[PDB]
């Protein structure tokens, strides 16, 4: 319902506006891009 | 947030639609062009 779908709407967006260490970015890097797989290295890949 | 994101979309869009006394274009001319400052002049100068 409406409740719900605005409270997910706002969350989502606010989540995305944060760019903290838990951010929407810092939280989705571990998947896809932009590798920083693993920590500290000269050659990095993915942690998929 | 997104409620007031819209908010502040829909009162920000009116105010570039409307050309009213109260234009936003017409106020945040004299900061630059169209050289309002001063008036009945044949030559101007930027009002900041």
């Amino acid at each position: 319902s409406l409740e719900q779908v605005s409270n997910l709407r706002n969350a989502l967006y606010k989540l995305q506006n944060d760019d903290g260490p838990n951010g929407y970015e810092a939280i989705a890097s571990f998947h896809g891009a932009p590798k920083l797989c693993p920590e500290n290295a000269t050659d990095r890949y993915a942690c998929c």
